[PDB]
Parts: structure tokens; sequence; C-alpha cells
């Protein structure tokens, strides 16, 4: 039905705002510390010296494990 | 029809995962730091001496600010 298209739409960005900033490709998995923006995957946080969100300079990338983490490099 | 219902249970089991181990009912958005298990709220991660996933000792917390 039509409420079927509207839900469809609704997983598909929320599974969306789960992924990379940068690459758009791989899981966020990564934290900039201190500020604390988590919206890269550990490869494209790897390089970066300031925040991508806020300019901050980056201190270390912390990993995160969350729940949702269901792709392979994540398992 | 049928796969309205299963969407709407994906829907859901995806907002649950998101929200805190503990009480159930705030979002998470506080990581156990060093161990990185990133599953409660700042509430109940400040009441936790060790990590509830791997029981590593919670050294501090970190809030993250995610996209969600
Ligand atoms: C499959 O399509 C997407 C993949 C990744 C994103 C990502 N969350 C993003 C956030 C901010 C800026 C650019 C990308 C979004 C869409
Ligand atoms: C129906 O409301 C819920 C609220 C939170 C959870 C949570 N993700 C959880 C994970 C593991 C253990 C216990 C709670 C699940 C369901
Ligand atoms: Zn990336
Ligand atoms: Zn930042
Ligand atoms: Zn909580
Ligand atoms: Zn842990």
């Amino acid at each position: 039905s039509q409420q079927t298209r509207v839900l469809q739409e609704k997983l598909r960005k929320l599974k969306e705002a789960m992924l990379c900033m940068v690459c758009c490709e791989e899981e966020i998995n990564s934290t900039f510390c201190p500020c604390g923006h988590t919206v890269c995957c550990e490869s494209c946080a790897a390089q970066l010296q300031s925040c991508p969100v806020c300019r901050s300079r980056v201190e270390h990338v912390q990993h995160v494990y969350l729940p949702t983490h269901t792709s392979l490099l994540n398992l």
C-alpha cells in the first residue's frame, strides 16, 4: 500500500544516517575526541586533523561498537 | 498489507537498538572508554564502574554526537 512506501522511505533514511559522511559507503564506527562528533568510518577518520563538523582539533580517534552495526567490517 | 507489518517491525527494531540497554527509555549517546561499547544514555553510563557488555573498567565516558 501507500503506507508500505512511506515506511520503506523512513527505514532507508535511518539506515543512510548510519553511513560515513565522507565515503558514504561504510558504517560510522569512529568518534573524534574530545569533541565527540561520530560521523566517519575508521578509514576516513584516520587522516583528518580537525573535525569535519565543528573544526575542533582531533586529539585522537575512539573506536565505537554500536548495537546497530551490521556490516562485515564491524562483525 | 503484510509487508506494512514487516516494515513496521523492522523500523521498530532499528529504533529499539538505538535505546539505552539499562533504562530502555533514553537514546544511546555515550561511549565507555577505553573499550568503546556505546550502549547507554548519559544517566546510566555515569552510574556504571564496569562496562555492561564486556566488564572492562570504565576509565571515563565520552559523549557521542551522532547524525541520528
Ligand atoms: C546511500 O546514501 C547515503 C549514504 C551516506 C550518507 C551519509 N549519512 C552522509 C551524511 C552527510 C553528508 C553526506 C553523506 C547519506 C546518504
Ligand atoms: C521496547 O523497548 C526497548 C528498549 C530498549 C532496548 C535495548 N536496545 C536493549 C538492549 C539489550 C538489552 C536490553 C535492552 C530494547 C527494547
Ligand atoms: Zn568513510
Ligand atoms: Zn567535532
Ligand atoms: Zn539509560
Ligand atoms: Zn565494553
